């Protein structure tokens, strides 16, 4: 798998990372960590993360809470078409946290409570 | 619950926290968080005398699988754990070994102290 995402209870949200990132993560692990261990984690391919279709009954990209910045990077144009057709805002993307803003939930909480991300007052994940 | 367990694979081990302890943990949740979720595998409530006692998680390695408590559970136990350590092969110190608050509530704070001190987490088999 390209890609690997959990479920981050605190932060009523997921992250998400990839094969290439090989930095800690939210969830107190890298993604080989997640890719030894694969239940609130599923692999997936980086374009369903545009997908129309991705997590729908969870409100789909508006649950996601962190993602490295290459991820941010590859998905850009797509990620920012989709948030604007969700209604999220074309700077949604910056309201994700990602490695430079920290890689644990103590270090991003606050990040996401300043900018208003709206997975913390979605419906419980 | 007194006290729920999470593992922690990326440091092969189990964190514990208590009821009490408020909070966050290095399992990116405080224990509120973690007692919602498990009313999941990876996680078990427990009474805090379980973790003093012959048969704690025997197959995984009982106490030596520990590698993050709060502070006021190591208190608490203090004395009946420190003789559990010498009974398990582990020394009279294995308890200052494991990390708490005071070291980080994060895997990324807490993995260089349990690798600087030799935790033997690290070097088991897999989790």
């Amino acid at each position: 798998h390209e890609a690997i995402m959990a479920i981050l209870p605190e932060c009523n949200g997921i992250m998400i990372t990839t094969r290439d990132h090989a930095g800690m993560t939210p969830s107190g692990m890298t993604f080989s960590t997640l890719a030894g261990m694969i239940p609130g984690f599923m692999g997936i391919g980086r374009t369903y993360i545009v997908s129309k279709k991705f997590i729908s009954a969870d409100g789909g990209i508006a649950r996601i809470v962190w993602m490295p910045k290459s991820l941010k990077d590859f998905l850009h144009d797509e990620f920012v078409r989709r948030s604007v057709e969700e209604g999220l805002g074309e700077d949604f993307i910056d309201k994700i946290a990602d490695e430079t803003i920290g890689t644990t939930v103590d270090e991003i909480l606050p990040y996401l409570e300043e900018k208003g991300h709206p997975a913390l007052t979605m419906d419980p994940i």
